[PDB]
């Protein structure tokens, strides 16, 4: 199913949909809401993101520790959606500063 994602961005917050099968950081992009990146495979920290309401499966990914995870941050490159979510993009710092 799709989910639909309230982005919270560095730019205002913007609507987009995102199919449960595909990662949030592509389905952002076809719809023209550009996020921050790097790598995009999951192992750095530039697409960070914090998930403020709501489900994901971000389990693709491998930079983020399990401190930083139960800080609800996910790096949106390797996270498909479970369900509606609010997420704040560009957090990158904000996790480079806890
Ligand atoms: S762009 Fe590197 S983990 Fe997402
Ligand atoms: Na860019
Ligand atoms: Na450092």
């Amino acid at each position: 199913a799709f989910y639909n994602i309230t982005l919270r961005t560095n730019d205002g917050e913007k609507k987009i949909e995102c199919n449960e099968d595909e990662y949030i950081l592509d389905a952002s992009e076809r719809q023209n809401v550009e996020l921050p990146y790097s790598c995009r495979g999951g192992s750095c920290s530039t697409c960070a993101a914090k998930l403020v309401e709501g489900e994901v499966d971000n389990d693709d990914q491998s930079y983020l520790d399990e401190e930083q995870i139960k800080k609800k941050y996910i790096l949106l490159c390797t996270c498909y959606p479970k369900s509606d979510c609010v997420i704040e993009t560009h957090k990158e710092d904000e996790l480079h500063d806890m």
